[PDB]
């Protein structure tokens, strides 16, 4: 019989029995309906096929199951979406991202310098969460001593998207947005008067076919980037490193052969799938991989389920840094394929290279620990990951 699950309940995604439920879906009802009737594409094939049909599976109803659209690229269809994406793309050209390498590396070394003398840290609190926050904060002009403020606002906003909030938590979300709005409009005004080379400066100057971003659009698109920057990669850093530590043959392989790091990062992404789902709204009734879908309902794309689909990935519960091919869907596919994917990959590579080299005997405090995952229906990963290592002097 079907698993009795609610795919909008954050407790489902904090359960290490989610993957057992996904297995049932893929084998028995690939386009699954949960206990409340919510539709979800569980196979790699169904996710790809929906992604390739944006006119039928739209983003314009919003990408969460129980919330309306916001005025940002991810909640738009082409052609409007393409113009918005092209405008924002000025901040994420291959050259502009690759040029951040030196500054990202410096942040990695500063963060490791803060714990390397101690012999213990919480990998989540001290390395995985702060590095992406510092990178994206630096891009947006956030002072180092205000990073924690922005990360708290970000946590509130992604929690709003990851749940059905109470009235008090709705008020907190609105207050967080108001504070972000205020800060960002001050930045816009300053960069319109004295442009620099930071992200707001590049976005203010971006032009596509005589069109530019308005101040309202700049606020919304930079907020999408802030939350991508500081609520996603952290979970691949923590959960990916956790798999290296739980399978020490994998750790040992990477330490003796740095040319394996690109494939390792892709396997960390496949495994961790920090974005558990994005929704699509049906523009018409349709029969889709055996399940009848109705115009106006939302269907989830289950990216973690796709990433463990045995039709595509041999022995998917084996973590293998050498996996080739590894065409995972952690960043999605198609029109809305993550705009930040290169920056996320660069952060993952640079921090993991340095962790391997500077903390070479890193291990989990309890090798048979089951560590807790964040209850959230949208983005999730490890809450805490205590690790020990031989101390060393800072750089
Ligand atoms: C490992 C980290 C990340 C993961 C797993 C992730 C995942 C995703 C996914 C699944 C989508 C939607 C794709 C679809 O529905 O097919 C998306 C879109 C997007 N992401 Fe990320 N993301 C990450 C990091 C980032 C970062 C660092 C940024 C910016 C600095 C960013 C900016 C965006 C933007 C702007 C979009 C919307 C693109 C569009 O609608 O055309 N993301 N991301
Ligand atoms: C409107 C609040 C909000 C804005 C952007 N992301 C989440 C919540
Ligand atoms: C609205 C929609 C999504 C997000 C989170 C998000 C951002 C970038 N890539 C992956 C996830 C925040 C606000």
């Amino acid at each position: 019989e079907a698993p009795d699950v609610d795919l909008a309940d954050g407790n489902f995604y904090a359960s290490r029995e989610a993957r057992a439920a996904y297995r049932w879906m893929r084998a028995n009802q690939p386009v699954f309906r949960d206990r409340n009737g919510l539709a979800a594409a569980s196979t790699y094939q169904a996710v790809i096929d929906a992604e390739r049909q944006p006119e039928l599976f739209s983003n314009a109803g919003g990408i969460r199951p129980d919330q309306p659209a916001l005025p940002m690229m991810i909640d738009m269809d082409d052609p409007a979406h393409l113009l918005r994406r092209k405008l924002v793309n000025a901040g994420f050209t291959r050259k502009r991202v690759k040029d951040k390498e030196a500054s990202i590396a410096a942040l990695c070394d500063t963060l490791i310098d803060a714990v390397c003398e101690r012999g213990e840290c919480d990998f989540v609190r001290d390395l995985a969460a702060p590095l992406p926050m510092a990178v994206i904060g630096d891009m947006l002009g956030v002072r180092p001593e205000q990073r924690d403020m922005f990360l708290r606002w970000s946590d509130d906003l992604v929690t709003f998207l990851s749940s059905h909030v109470s009235q008090e938590d709705f008020q907190i979300t609105m207050d967080a947005f108001a504070a972000y709005n205020d800060f960002t409009r001050a930045t816009i005004a300053a960069r319109r008067a004295d442009p620099t080379d930071d992200l707001v400066s590049v976005l203010v100057s971006s032009e596509v076919d005589g069109e530019r971003l308005s101040d309202d659009e700049l606020v919304m698109e930079t907020l999408l980037i802030l939350i991508g920057g500081d609520e996603t990669t952290r979970h691949t850093l923590s959960g990916g490193t956790e798999q290296l530590l739980r399978n020490r043959d994998q750790w040992d392989l990477l330490q003796r052969d740095p040319s394996l790091l690109p494939g390792a990062i892709e396997e960390m992404l496949r495994w961790t799938a920090p974005v558990k789902n994005m929704c699509r709204v049906l523009t018409a009734d349709t029969e889709f991989h055996g399940t009848a879908l109705c115009a106006g309902e939302k269907m989830m794309l289950l990216f973690e389920s796709a990433n463990f689909d045995e039709a595509v990935f041999c022995e998917p519960e084996k973590f293998d840094v050498q996996r080739n091919p590894n065409s995972h869907l952690a960043f999605g596919f198609g029109t809305h394929f993550c705009l930040g994917n290169q920056l996320a990959r660069l952060e993952l590579s640079l921090m993991t290279e340095r962790v391997l080299r500077r903390l070479p005997d890193l291990r989990l405090v309890a090798d048979d620990s089951v560590l807790p995952l964040r209850p959230a229906n949208f983005v999730s990963g490890l809450e805490s990951m205590p690790v020990v290592f031989t101390p060393s002097p800072p750089l």
